């Protein structure tokens, strides 16, 4: 064995040994339990960053831990290759997005292989390849036939100067990012997933996820935004029907989640697009200007929660169906057309938004809810005004004295008796718009025929291949200007027709890639039935909480869609979630590596430290160890050159330790079996050993805290250094300690542990398996305790080292000599000195 640690030499050698053994190249082996450990596949931007390193080391630690415990572990890797960053690099360097993407994949793959991740590279996928996206095109056409995917006009942001559609992330102050021209709102036909049909399923199935973080489930619930409220109809007064047609001439319909406060309504508010707003503003210019300012605004919830709530009266009146009061209709900028009825009631006494709105305009505030002892001040807002669990109704006539739910049910029955309302469930969730006016994305498998309409491409003709020899320029998608692409024949009539030129939301590819990993070479479906039945669902998912909402929601939606199609039989894709904290680095006034002598490392400010320089300078094991040791996985990690130095010296210490042990007599059989007769020092070392094994096993398997597991192995080595292991039984225990230490650290730093193991033991490491805990090594020695009766030694008892004072009291009173000297009398007191004596008085 060589004396000094050389990661540049041993890490390539250890990587080829694993590759030649094909331990990571797994199949649907029914003779072993499966474990699917998935890390979020990266966008092939060009180079890895320490964020990738931390994420994929965490996944590799869990994967290698399960492999050592005898699991058939699948840890697949892939490339989220579609999206804008390639389209922006295409216009910068004048290259095709495909060639720019494949150059990055090939390079980033070599960077990943040099880190030693136990990856099944035979299951690699690239989402921009037709062999992949043909199956999301297939699912598109199948759901299109069922109406789950439909075509409908939607609003987009049009740039009149750049001649392109812009996302809201590129529209600032009503203007284009790289143009600055006033952005128009255009209605164009687009495609949507009817995800609202699955809202109740997407909400309730969260209860099945017993191992998800509670805040992630909370974020999913708030995004869906289910509310159980009441539809309420206010009859339009006789004097307020001018110019109103249809149902809008008779009643104003609103939606409310507080029908228990309907007796407290003092006014109602409609959206600027509501027919009551249009009819009232017909001869009032002040209302026409208000409606225009509302339309010329942002429905962005961010801007809406920060905007000044404004309103103007209309002079039109509606009638409350419970108490008969005539209420004036206001046009308000916070009422949104398209959400519910486009109109709401207002209860300023029990809704904070309505209180401030009515405080500005001096509208009445009628209390209809009391919370026991609290006092109601119409000029102040307390937090209990909107209390829904402890409130009780007042000023409600029939409903006085009821709680929220009882008043809810009673108002429901009263409104249905008069035909003026009914219970209604609503969701803030809107349908999922698929269409993107971009080139570098999955083509939409629709053919437009002037005789047949929007026609789906038959399954025999899939995929619709995206042409790769394209250099986008940013002034409109090139597909709309390529007649050789969109000119086609209608698959229903055969006449001249046009292909859809929009591409798909890149969230589509990440919504089902975890299933494609199960059979990435399958050509008869999204995923083969056999591999789907074997792998089931993802056992462990590792990625940012930034994706806790849309990505997870879309992935869960696609899982149920594919299940309903009979492709899979699981309800949820991910059983467990691990969210790693971001990696941060000091900024300088550019990469710190190009600098000589603190925010998230991202492409935005180019703070990302290139892992390849750390690998060349210290090796992959030093990189992996520093990531897992600096902080818990969920906690943020700060880049520290001092941190990578301490990690490398520990690996030098681990190497030096095994070398010095083998220099002093070579390898022997590891100690095992009965440890009676071992010296006290060697028993304590074995106790520390199997205590460390239990602690590392618990930190990998349950807590998923890797920094503490490394610290535990460090403590075991510290006690090893202070232990004389020169004797024959001493050498046997030293062999047992080192054989476990290198296996406990193998998931973190597999390169050095693989090399050290084969110098210690001739068997394959992954066949010796995860170290077991010898429970006998955890039992400490027994102690003899003196028994006293009124201070006189009456006998002795043999006590356990873990015995409580109650155990010594129980054992001291059972002593024969005690009972004989106690003369059948009780003890007014029983003093207990643990580990010395117990005296009964
Ligand atoms: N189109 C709309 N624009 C603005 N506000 C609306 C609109 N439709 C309903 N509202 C108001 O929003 C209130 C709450 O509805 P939402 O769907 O947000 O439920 P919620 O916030 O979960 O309910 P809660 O206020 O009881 O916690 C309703 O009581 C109603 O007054
Ligand atoms: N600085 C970082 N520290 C730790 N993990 C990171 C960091 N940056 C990205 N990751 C993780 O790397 C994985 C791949 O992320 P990816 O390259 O797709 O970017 P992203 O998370 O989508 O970024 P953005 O939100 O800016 O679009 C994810 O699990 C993500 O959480
Ligand atoms: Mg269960
Ligand atoms: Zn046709």
């Amino acid at each position: 064995m060589q004396e000094h640690y050389q990661p540049a030499a041993i890490e390539p050698a250890a990587q080829k040994k694993w590759d030649d053994a094909r331990i990571s190249n797994v199949s649907e082996d029914a003779s072993k339990p499966k474990y699917y450990c998935l890390s979020m596949f990266p966008y092939p931007s060009g180079k890895l960053h320490m964020g990738h390193v931390r994420n994929y080391t965490i996944g590799d630690v869990l994967s290698r831990f399960k492999l050592l415990n005898g699991f058939n572990v699948m840890q697949p890797m892939g490339w989220d290759a579609f999206g804008m960053p390639a389209e922006n690099a295409a216009m910068k360097n004048n290259v095709a997005p495909a060639a720019w993407t494949y150059d990055n994949i090939e390079y980033m793959k070599t960077q990943l292989k040099s880190l030693g991740f136990a990856v099944d590279w035979e299951r690699e996928v690239a989402t921009c390849k037709p062999e992949y996206y043909r199956w999301e095109q297939w699912l598109f056409t199948k759901l299109f036939e069922k109406g789950i995917v439909y075509r409908k006009n939607g609003t987009v942001n049009w740039d009149p100067v750049d001649q392109t559609v812009l996302a809201n992330e590129q529209v600032i102050d009503g203007r284009g990012w790289r143009s600055g021209a006033l952005i128009e709102k255009r209605e164009i036909p687009m495609y949507y997933f009817k995800i609202t049909d699955y809202a109740e399923e997407l909400l309730n199935d969260l209860d099945k996820l017993e191992h998800w973080p509670e805040q992630v489930k909370t974020m999913q619930r708030n995004w869906i935004g289910k509310s159980r409220g009441m539809t309420v109809r206010f009859a339009v007064s006789d004097d307020s029907k001018q110019g109103l047609e249809g149902d809008y001439a008779k009643f104003l319909q609103v939606y409310t989640t507080r029908p228990d406060t309907l007796m407290g309504a003092t006014y109602v508010a409609v959206a600027a697009e509501h027919p009551l707003a249009t009819a009232a503003a017909a001869d009032k210019p002040e209302l026409q200007a208000f409606i225009a300012e509302c339309k010329a605004g942002s429905v962005a919830e961010a801007d809406m929660a920060t905007m000044e709530k404004k309103g103007v009266p209309t002079g039109r009146y509606v009638v409350n169906p419970l108490n008969g009061d005539k209420l004036e209709v206001w046009i308000a900028n916070y009422v949104l057309w398209g959400y519910g009825d486009g109109a709401v009631m207002a209860v300023p006494a029990h809704d904070e938004r309505d209180f401030e709105f009515a405080a500005k305009y001096n509208l009445p505030k009628k209390q209809v809810i009391a919370v026991g002892d609290n006092a109601f001040d119409a000029n102040r807002w307390q937090e209990w005004y909107g209390d829904k669990e402890n409130g009780v109704l007042v000023n409600s006539g029939d409903l006085d004295g009821l709680d929220f739910q009882t008043a809810f049910d009673a108002v429901a029955a009263k409104l249905q008796s008069q035909g003026a309302g009914e219970p209604k469930t609503q969701y803030r969730l809107r349908d999922w718009g698929i269409s993107r006016q971009r080139y570098w994305g999955c083509p939409i498998p629709i053919v437009h025929c002037e005789k047949c309409g929007n026609v789906p491409v038959p399954a025999d003709q899939l995929p619709v291949v995206l042409p790769e020899n394209v250099v986008p320029d940013g002034m409109g998608s090139p597909l709309a200007k390529m007649p050789e692409f969109y000119e086609t024949s209608c698959p229903c009539c055969g006449g001249a027709a046009k292909r859809e030129t929009d591409t798909m939301d890149t969230f589509i590819e990440s919504s089902w890639y975890f299933f494609r990993y199960m059979s990435p070479k399958f050509s008869d479906g999204m995923v083969s039935a056999e591999s789907a039945k074997y792998w089931g669902a993802v056992d462990q998912y590792i990625g940012g909480i930034e994706h806790a909402i849309l990505h997870l929601l879309y992935a869960r939606f696609f899982t149920k869609l594919m299940r309903d199609e009979g492709l899979v039989n699981v309800d949820e894709p991910f059983e467990r979630l691990l969210t790693q904290g971001m990696v941060v680095c000091e900024t300088y006034y550019i990469n710190p590596a190009d600098v000589e002598l603190t925010e998230k490392m991202s492409k935005s400010k180019n703070n990302g430290v290139d892992p390849q320089e750390l690998i060349n300078a210290y090796g992959a094991d030093t990189a992996r160890l520093f990531m897992m040791f600096a902080a818990p996985p969920e906690q943020s990690l700060e880049w520290s050159d001092s941190g990578v130095e301490g990690a490398h010296r520990f690996l030098r210490r681990l190497w030096r330790t095994v070398y010095e042990y083998l220099k002093q007599g070579g390898a022997v059989k590891a100690f095992a079996g009965n440890q009676d007769g071992l010296s006290k020092e060697l028993k304590d070392l074995r106790h520390k050993l199997h205590s460390t094994t239990a602690k590392v096993s618990d930190d990998y398997g349950r807590r998923q805290q890797f920094n503490t597991a490394i610290a535990a192995v460090m403590e075991l080595l510290n006690q090893y250094d202070k232990t004389d292991t020169g004797s024959e039984q001493g050498r046997a225990v030293a062999q047992e300690v080192l054989e476990a230490a290198v296996r406990l650290l193998w998931p973190i730093v597999p390169h050095i542990c693989e090399t050290l193991w084969s110098e210690l033991n001739g068997a394959k490491l992954w066949e010796a398996g995860w170290p077991t805990v010898d429970e006998a090594a955890l039992v400490k020695s027994e102690i003899e305790v003196m028994v006293q009766v009124n201070g006189k030694l009456r006998g002795k008892i043999t006590v356990a080292a873990d015995a409580s004072k109650a155990d010594l009291e129980a054992a001291a009173l059972a002593n024969e000599g005690a009972v004989k000297f106690m003369e059948g009398k009780p003890a007014k007191k029983i003093i207990v000195v643990p580990g010395r004596l117990v005296n009964i008085v």
